[PDB]
């Protein structure tokens, strides 16, 4: 039970294919938040209307410090609105660009924060797909926040081989993200989609010389072609390299 008139709209926080996300404030409470404006006619054309409803229904039942909270949703004649948590410190992707690459502490901490979020979901029967650093936002204390529509009950980089050839997708992603964090680009980056495909399929990639043993060990184990070879989330959180380096 919300209306556009309940909100003061600030500047845009991001510009998507299906409309912008705006910094917004709730007038009565002065609650600061983000508002995603999706256009109905634009949603129908793409036929994503059902996936969106299903996605919103799943998200709304999710409460974890490392998942961007969806407070609710509403619509008018032409638009659909999603009411989101505001993450003041921008995306991890933007942070990577500025720093080139993260150190082991930041990486390990981020992997911990991620594994925790996934663990919470895995205990509620919720599964995630690939996770891109563009969809990872930062809280006021620099805590990481999964912000995407990839929950269930593009670029190939973050997708595992069992999904591009046609569960354990989550764990593949942590491998990709951990590599990307320490290195500065994801392990299968190519100039064409079709090349990336081939790299993922073969698990063809190398480490730079600065990547340490413990990191090589975790990434290598997470990026196994065979899904049943990949470690459990519990194993990831208790990997020596994680425990030595995380917060
Ligand atoms: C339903 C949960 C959800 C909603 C929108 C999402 N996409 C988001 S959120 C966002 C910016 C933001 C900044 C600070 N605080 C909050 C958000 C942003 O830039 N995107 C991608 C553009 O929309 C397709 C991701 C997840």
């Amino acid at each position: 039970q919300w209306a556009l008139e309940d909100f003061e709209i600030g500047r845009p926080l991001g510009k998507g294919k299906f409309g912008n996300v705006y910094l917004a404030r709730e007038k009565q409470s002065k609650f600061i938040l983000a508002l995603k404006v999706l256009f109905k006619a634009q949603l129908e054309k793409a036929g994503v209307e059902h996936q969106l409803r299903r996605e919103v229904e799943i998200q709304s039942h999710l409460r974890h410090p490392n998942i961007l909270r969806l407070y609710g949703y509403f619509h008018d004649a032409t638009r659909v609105y999603l009411i989101l948590e505001y993450a003041p410190l921008g995306t991890v992707y933007r942070e990577l660009q500025k720093l080139s690459k993260f150190d082991e502490q930041r990486t390990a901490t981020y992997i911990t924060e991620l594994a925790n979020a996934l663990s919470y979901c895995h205990s509620k029967r919720v599964i995630h797909r690939d996770i891109k650093p563009e969809n990872l936002l930062l809280g006021s204390a620099g805590e990481l926040k999964i912000a995407d529509f990839g929950w269930s009950v593009g670029t190939l980089d973050y997708l595992p081989p069992e999904m591009i050839e046609g569960e354990k997708v989550d764990l593949w992603s942590l491998g990709v993200l951990c590599y990307e964090f320490l290195v500065g680009k994801p392990p299968f980056e190519a100039n064409t989609y079709q090349e990336t495909y081939k790299r993922i399929s073969r698990v063809e990639f190398t480490f730079p010389d600065f990547v340490t043993e413990g990191a090589r060990d975790l990434i290598s184990r997470l990026l196994k072609h065979n899904p049943s070879q990949r470690p459990m989330l519990r194993e990831v959180l208790e990997h020596p390299w994680i425990t030595a380096n995380s917060s």
